[PDB]
Parts: structure tokens; sequence; C-alpha cells
């Protein structure tokens, strides 16, 4: 039997699928071994791991946001990989780090990413200069009885609505010693509770539709009835597609700080169950090149965080690349824990209760953070 790799990209019928197709195309010219990159939807990709790993029938490589590692580490899904100091070097520290666990490194990087606001520049010639003005802005230019919005982004997620937290104080978990108690989370306090308050307004004065999703938002800014979204730099391509000018510029301050947004690093993963480990990673450091991953920017528009890929003028000073950098800049890693892997369905429903006007932003976190304390006491080993 001939060698042969099994790759799992972002199922986004587009940019993302066809780069990784394509160097995987010149990996196999180069080294004889086969690669089939086999298209799975990016948030399913570590679940289906989780029944096809032990199958005997998942991929070698995978990838995902680095929040869920530690949980993946603990279940026994990824294992470490092995290269030289040489290609670790190449890449930027925030982005290795993301990628490491337990003193281990899981993968090389293919994107870093922020939200920021993206903005339609033919209905919006300058961004409010606030949050308050950007909520006045959604506030009078929000109306679904006619297909209009100033203001739209999934203010059901917890992943876009976290700068609202952390302007007022709150942490996904505490600060005790760095991170090294799986009890610290803190995603009920009082701070807390004032950041969901701010969620509620979108709902109740902003008219926001309930039960959102990335193709409502996606569709109707393309649609060119939204000034402006809160989104990330995977939606550039798609939006420059549906002749939208597209701006990009870091949210406005909120309470009169900069918006703290969670920091996202996407990274090939080598699989537990891989059959070829060491064919898988050489791989990886194709894919993850700078000469792959300079290209694999032209087209999906995904910033890589590799160390002279950044300071290319060619990406660095691209008008659309800035704004997610200088949001970046001012943001936080999402954690990478293992109990990580107990927050995101909690507080999510959190939203949807909230938002549907069913629970109080209270009630919402207090029953979301004794659920995901509950399951914490169903983890690891
Ligand atoms: O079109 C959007 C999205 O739709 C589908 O996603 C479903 C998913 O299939 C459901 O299982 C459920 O998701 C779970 C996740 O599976 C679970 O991991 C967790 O997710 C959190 C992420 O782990 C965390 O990183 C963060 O996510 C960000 C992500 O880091 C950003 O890069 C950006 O993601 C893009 C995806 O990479 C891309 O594949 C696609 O996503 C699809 C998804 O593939 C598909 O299966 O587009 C998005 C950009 O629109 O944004 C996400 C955040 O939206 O935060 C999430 C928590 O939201 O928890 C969720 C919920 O329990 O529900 C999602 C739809 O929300």
């Amino acid at each position: 039997k001939p060698d042969k790799l099994v790759v799992w990209e972002n199922a986004d019928d587009g940019v993302q699928l066809n780069n990784t197709k394509k160097w995987a195309g010149e990996f196999t010219k180069k080294t004889g071994i086969q690669v089939e990159v086999v298209p799975v939807a990016l948030l399913k990709q570590q679940e289906k791991l989780t029944l096809d790993g032990p199958a005997g029938k998942g991929a070698d490589l995978v990838t995902w946001p680095h929040d869920r590692l530690g949980e993946a580490v603990t279940k026994g899904l990824l294992q470490p990989i092995q290269v030289d100091n040489s290609v670790k070097n190449q890449f930027d520290d925030v982005a290795m780090k993301a990628l490491t666990y337990g003193g281990k490194l899981y993968g090389l990087p293919k994107a870093i990413e922020s939200v920021a606001l993206i903005y339609n520049k033919k209905l919006m010639g300058q961004v409010p200069a606030t949050y308050d003005e950007l909520f006045q802005y959604a506030k009078a230019n929000n109306k679904p009885d006619e297909q209009k919005y100033g203001v739209l982004f999934e203010a059901n997620n917890f992943y876009y609505t976290y700068f609202l937290f952390a302007a007022k104080g709150a942490a996904v978990f505490k600060e005790q010693d760095g991170t090294l108690d799986p009890n610290e989370i803190g995603l009920n306090s009082p701070e807390a509770v004032q950041g969901m308050n701010e969620v509620q307004k979108w709902f109740t004065e902003a008219r926001l539709p309930q039960s959102l999703k990335a193709d409502t938002v996606n569709g109707l800014f393309k649609s060119g009835k939204v000034a402006a979204v809160i989104n990330g730099p995977w939606a550039i391509k798609d939006y420059q597609a549906a002749g939208i000018n597209v701006g990009v510029a870091p949210l406005p301050k909120i309470d009169g700080k900069d918006a703290q947004t969670f920091i996202g690093v996407k990274g090939w993963y080598l699989s537990a169950y891989s059959k070829y480990p060491k064919y898988a990673t050489e791989l990886m450091q194709f894919l993850t090149s700078k000469e792959a991953l300079a290209s694999r920017f032209k087209e999906t528009g995904e910033i890589p965080p590799q160390k002279e890929l950044l300071n290319d003028p060619m990406i660095k000073n691209n008008p659309v690349v800035n704004g997610f950098a200088k949001q970046a800049s001012k943001g936080v890693p999402m954690p990478s824990i293992p109990e990580m892997g107990v927050v995101w369905e909690p507080i999510n429903n959190a939203h949807t209760f909230v938002a549907q006007g069913k629970q109080t932003p209270e009630q919402a976190l207090n029953d979301a953070v004794k659920i995901m304390k509950e399951k914490i006491q169903t983890m690891k080993q």
C-alpha cells in the first residue's frame, strides 16, 4: 500500500479548502505521499475526531481554534509534534504558546485572529468614536421590518460579546497565579452580569434578530443592507467578492478604554491516532512554510502568525489587515485550559435565554456557571 495521509480542513466550500488542497498537492508532488484534503467544518472537527479517532477512521492532521487544545490533549485526541528549533523560531511567540499545553507543542499556526469593526464604506464614511455612539447608531438604523441595519453581530454568542464583559472587568477564569485552578470561573461575577446587561440591550433596544447565526450576519452584510458588523478576518474575501468596499477598524472604545476581544489561533494538529506521525508532521511543516502561508493569506485573507510574514509590508500595511492587527494588539488569547471545554455551551445558552427575554442576565449567568462547575466534576482522567 502506497503512503496516504488524510487532512481535515474547514468546509468553507471556498478559499480555505482550496488553498490547503493546493499545498497538499505540492507536498504529494514533492514526496510521492498521496494527501486527501477532506472538508470538515472547523467547529465540528474535534467532535468528529472524538468518534473517528478511536474508530481508526480519523484524519492525520486536523485543525480548530486553540481554546479547546487543553481539552483535546486531556481527552487523548492529539500528540505533541516533533520539529526543529528552526521551524519553531519562524512563528510568532503568542501563536506558539497558544498551541502549547503542559510544556508541549501541539501544532504549527496557520492564522491569528480577532474580531473587529468591519464596515461598508458606502454606508459608513466614518466609524463611531465610542461604543455609546455605535449603540445609538444601531438603535437609530436597525430596522428589521425593512431589511436594514446600522450594526449587526452575533450578540447571542459569547465569542463575539466578550468585549462587553471585559469592559466591565469580567474574566472567563480568575487570576489564581496565572491559570492554575480549574475552579476559578468568573462568568457569574457582578461585573459579568454588567456585561450581560449590555448584551440584553442589543435585543431590547437595538432590535437584533433572535437566534442569530453567522449565515444571517454575513448574508445581510453581503447584500449591502448592514453598515457595520463585528466579525473576524475569515469573512473578508467573501465580503469583497460580494462587491462591498470594506473598511476594518478596531472596535470603538468602550467606557473610554480599548475594547478587549478574544484572540484566536488556528493551527494544524497531529491526531494521537495517526498511523503515520512522521509523515504527517512533515506535511504540517510543508503546509506552514513561509511560502505556503504567504499564499494562504493571499487566497484566504487569514493572517498568518509567521514572524517574517507579519512584517511583510504586503500583509502588514494592507488596510484590511491593519485594522485586525490593531484590535488584536488590545486583545487576550482565549483560555486553552481543559475547563474551557465546558464553558461555551452553557454561556451561549445563557445568551439565548436573555435574548429571548426568558431569563435575566443574573439568573442566566448563575445557572450557566453552576452547570460549568458540575461538568468539570465529570472531566479528565
Ligand atoms: O457558520 C458558523 C459555524 O457554524 C457551525 O458551527 C456550530 C457547530 O457546528 C456546533 O457544534 C456549535 O459549536 C460549538 C463548537 O463546536 C465548540 O467548539 C465551541 O465553539 C467555540 C469555539 O471553540 C471558539 O474558538 C469560538 O469560536 C470562534 C472561532 O474561534 C472563530 O475562528 C470563528 O469561527 C469560524 C469557524 O472557524 C468556521 O468554521 C465557521 O464556523 C461554522 C462551524 O464550522 C459550523 O460547524 O465560521 C466561523 C465564523 O462565523 O468564530 C467562532 C465563533 O462563532 O467560540 C465558539 C463558541 O461560539 O462551542 C460551540 C457552541 O457550543 O455551534 C456552532 C455555531 O455557533
